[PDB]
């Protein structure tokens, strides 16, 4: 048979069924773990998502003051790595972030305003997430331009550490690539790719992933840039990519997709990749192998999946 995938934009709604139930946050290891406030505060924002309906907007929090200082301190420290060490398309976009989204070490910026200004750019839009969504679901969210994020913030008692995403992430990560129209079409093209595939497939899409849109590494002129979310929200992990230690092999889905990694050390090695157009081209012919009984293709006039 074929795993069910949504064929509509708002057939979204039916994953928040799906997640895993028990968060990281009850982890004895969590540093937020003894807190008790910090867990009725994730408790408070998983409600916020799992009420959560597609077309609404995505409802505004008040952060607390010390949440606020995390975000300050976040912030302030991963900015002054960007002008040196992020790609084009990531500093490019940056200013207007800080401008029209409040992008500043005073200011958690409410997703509603970010998702607002991703449609405007590239016709993407958040979503809450309450917890763990499966690499499907997740994935599948990308072939309608739908990035699920995050709202909450990572324990004040190690801000520079996160065992998992949290807003910091989402923010200084994820959304600056997804304002870029050629990377929101190789994510997209990812997020089709894995309609109805296989799971062993899906595994192989998130690996793809991992190495692209979480820890990637682009050329850029004569130099190398990062481009991938981890290491854009990581201050130890993106002067450390673009040092002489990291092996960098150059991107090749046979490869990349059948590559293991860590997740709690850094990356040993990246895969660096010529341009995001040419990602989505490589993207395009894998998806050509994925033993799929029809092809999939997306109408955003509609916002429909259409089968053929
Ligand atoms: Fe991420």
């Amino acid at each position: 048979t074929v795993p069910w995938f949504p064929r509509t934009i708002q057939e979204l709604d039916r994953f928040a069924n799906q997640i895993l139930s028990y968060g990281a946050e009850l982890d004895a290891d969590h540093p937020g773990f003894k807190d008790p406030v910090y867990r009725a505060r994730r408790k408070q924002f998983a409600d916020i998502a799992y009420n959560y309906r597609h077309g609404q907007p995505i409802p505004r929090v008040e952060y607390m003051e010390e949440e606020k200082k995390t975000w300050g301190t976040v912030f302030k420290t991963l900015k002054s790595l960007y002008k040196t060490h992020a790609c084009y398309e990531y500093n490019h976009i940056f200013p207007l972030l800080e401008k029209y989204c409040g992008f500043h070490e005073d200011n958690i910026p409410q997703l509603e305003d970010v998702s607002q200004f991703l449609q405007t750019c590239t016709g993407f839009r958040l979503r809450p997430v309450a917890g763990l969504l499966s690499s499907r679901d997740f994935l599948g969210g990308l072939a309608f331009r739908v990035f699920h994020c995050t709202q909450y913030i990572r324990h004040g008692s190690k801000p520079m550490y996160t065992p998992e995403p949290d807003i910091c992430h989402e923010l200084l990560g994820h959304v600056p690539l997804f304002s870029d129209r050629s990377f929101a079409q190789f994510s997209q093209e990812i997020g089709l790719a894995s309609l109805g595939a296989p799971d062993e497939y899906i595994e192989k899409l998130a690996t793809i992933y991992w190495f692209t849109v979480e820890f990637g590494l682009c050329k850029q002129g004569d130099s190398i840039k990062a481009y991938g979310a981890g290491l854009l929200s990581s201050f130890g992990e993106l002067q450390y990519c673009l040092s002489e230690k990291p092996k960098l092999l150059p991107l090749e889905l046979e490869k990349t997709a059948i590559q293991n990694y860590t997740v709690t050390e850094f990356q040993p090695l990246y895969y660096v990749a010529e341009s995001f157009n040419d990602a989505k081209e490589k993207v395009r012919n894998f998806a050509a192998t994925i033993p799929r009984p029809f092809s999939v293709r997306y109408d955003p006039y509609t916002q429909r999946i259409e089968v053929l």
